[PDB]
């Protein structure tokens, strides 16, 4: 798929799964083109479903937060199938913490700026770009051999995540989305990519917030993090249905 795989592996856990109706689940931010291809042709290809989805049950609702999966419940539900193995954690928990997704390229920087220019994003050099961005203050720092910012919030992370959609499936760019930003600047160094794009991260009661509010963040804006990685499902495609 589009994330870089980390660099350490957490301990996994055989934490079994429930199937949950798709229905039932609640998109939190939008999807990457890519990883929703990604998904479709290895499910359907390989017959096997092998990852649960990591759901929280809405205060309020007879629904479940998609905490980690919306490609899969995507995709799952572009192919007719009804139904998702799935883990119902308690959202709230210490034991449930909240990080981010960089977007990340490799292509030409002068070829990105133009077409987020085009979508009527500011694109400003700016050597504290980083540092805003952590704080919040801008929407994305554009980092890499030069610093930009891109001034906004939601809206404009929205622009920036759908000009890379866009030229991701154009083959103009490699979109890579990337856990620690540390790790994009050492992939940098080794020519993998050029530019990452750094944001703050949100806080749970925001995504819960935004959630209930029936609205969505830009792709992968959660990382959401377990004490574990539930291990491995072997379960049928059309089992799903
Ligand atoms: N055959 C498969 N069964 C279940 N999950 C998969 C399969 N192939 C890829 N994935 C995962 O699907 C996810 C796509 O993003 P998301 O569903 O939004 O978390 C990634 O975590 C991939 O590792
Ligand atoms: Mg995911």
């Amino acid at each position: 798929g589009v994330e870089k795989v980390p660099k350490y592996d957490i301990p996994t856990k055989k934490v079994d799964y429930v199937f949950i109706e798709l229905d039932k689940m609640k998109p939190h931010q939008q999807l990457v083109q890519k990883e929703l291809e990604a998904f479709i042709e290895s499910v359907t290809g390989s017959g096997i479903f092998w990852k649960p989805m990591l759901l929280a049950k809405v205060p309020g609702e007879d629904m479940y937060l998609i905490v980690d999966g919306h490609h899969r419940w995507a995709g799952l539900q572009k192919l007719g199938a009804k139904r998702a193995p799935s883990v119902i954690l308690d959202y709230f928990s210490d034991d449930v913490k909240v990080y981010t997704w960089y977007p990340a390229f490799k292509g030409d920087l002068n070829e990105v700026v133009e077409r987020l220019k085009k979508e009527g994003l500011e694109v400003i050099e700016d050597p504290e770009a980083e540092e805003k961005a952590e704080r919040g203050e801008i929407a994305f720092a554009l980092v890499g051999e030069k610093s930009f910012a891109i001034p906004g919030g939601l809206e404009e992370q929205k622009k920036v995540s759908k000009v890379l959609d866009e030229m991701s499936v154009e083959g103009k760019i490699e979109l890579i989305y990337y856990g620690l930003k540390e790790d994009a600047r050492e992939d940098m160094a080794k020519g993998e990519i050029d530019y990452v794009f750094i944001r703050k991260a949100p806080t749970k009661e925001e995504v819960m917030e935004l959630v209930k509010r029936g609205e969505v963040y830009s792709p992968k804006t959660t990382r959401h993090v377990l004490p574990f990685n539930p291990d491995k499902i072997d379960v049928k495609l059309e089992e799903l249905f």
